[PDB]
């Protein structure tokens, strides 16, 4: 004994780690907590319940700096690194977060100390409510291309490249950046612009 | 019955997705919908993934890439995206299609050509470009999304509001703000922080 929800929920953390998200059935989760299902959905609920708990959980590897005035800029970049290292070091979790509901505990205080940092920055509300919306939208769906991926870049890559260069001149000529991007530098440059237009919006 | 052609196929395929949503669209409705065999219908066409690829291209016609107007490059870069954002809007289920697929294809590398020709045109060095046409559409692609998946926001915000304030301040004075901005008021506060930030970056 016991069932508790958290101990639930770091089993099925746990085995998304290991072996992935289309692994983690309820069924397996009931064997593996070696318990009934009644007492599992009584706790967590569904699946998508249960992805909902997981998805919180982790929330709390994401670190939200105090404000230090000066540092804006770099600050929220801080904040965007902490969320994507989230992503990368568990298997799946962009998958799981970026359809679902940071509406619990650790997301809830999460977008306090968030909103607190974007409205510390001059922003005003409609812009930093929706800032850390779009920072958010952005890392998620930058780290969900990241787990995606090889060669579908080299023959997609190479497709561009053999273009009629007289019909399609900018395909041809940005066929490199378009297909095989550094992750790392995907990501600095979407921050950077993301960045740059709140505080353009600012003043 | 005249010969099946692609486009007829796809065409038929559109109107079940717009009327009847992504998951009533099967190779077997296609082909009743159609009156024909599914060796032909394959012939043509393949498995229903590639069905939706040629699908997502057909409609990408209706989206329209200025050329460029010096003057009003900002502004064209805009126009670019309601006209995405809008043929998403009159799509049903297309935008979760597009959420992995490559437009490739007739009409999805001609708009990709003109697209690149309208950013570069201003002043955005190759890697800007491409990244920002990449960082512009897949912004476009979520927001199309996050429209069709929508009393939870009167809830959500009841939540919100009736924190402790002493606890939550920013997340009781942002309660509305953070619970609905309307499609339309998001989608232009997305477009001019991103295109503001190109600017920036160029
Ligand atoms: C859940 C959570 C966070 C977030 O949800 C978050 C976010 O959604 C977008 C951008 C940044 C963040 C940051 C956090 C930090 C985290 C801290 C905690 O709950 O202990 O709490
Ligand atoms: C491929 C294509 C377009 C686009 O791909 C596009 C886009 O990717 C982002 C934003 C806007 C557009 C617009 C178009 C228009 C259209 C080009 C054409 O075939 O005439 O078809
Ligand atoms: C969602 C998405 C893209 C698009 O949807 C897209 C498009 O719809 C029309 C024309 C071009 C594109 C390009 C992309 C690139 C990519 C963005 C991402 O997933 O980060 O994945």
């Amino acid at each position: 004994a016991p069932l508790t929800q958290d101990r639930i929920v770091v089993t099925a953390l746990g085995i998304l780690d290991a072996e992935g998200l289309d692994a983690l059935s309820m069924r397996r989760l009931a064997q593996e907590l070696k318990t009934g299902h009644a007492s599992l959905y009584a706790h967590v609920g569904n699946r998508d319940e249960l992805l909902d708990l997981v998805f919180d959980i982790v929330l709390t590897e994401v670190e939200v700096p105090e404000p230090e005035p000066g540092r804006w800029a770099e600050q929220v970049k801080e904040m965007c690194r902490s969320l994507r290292r989230m992503f990368l070091a568990h298997r799946d979790l962009a998958r799981i977060a970026i359809d679902r509901v940071p509406l619990g505990p650790n997301g809830m205080v999460g977008m306090e100390r968030t909103m607190n940092l974007l409205r510390s920055g001059g922003l005003h509300d409609e812009l930093a409510a929706y800032g850390g919306d779009l920072l958010s939208t952005f890392v998620t769906a930058e780290a969900l291309e990241q787990s995606s991926r090889g060669v579908f870049a080299d023959q997609l890559h190479g497709y561009l490249k053999s273009l009629p260069a007289t019909s399609f001149p900018n395909l041809v000529h940005l066929a490199g950046p378009i297909t095989s991007l550094d992750s790392d530098r995907r990501f600095e440059l979407g921050l950077e612009i993301i960045i740059a237009g709140l505080l353009a919006g600012a003043g």
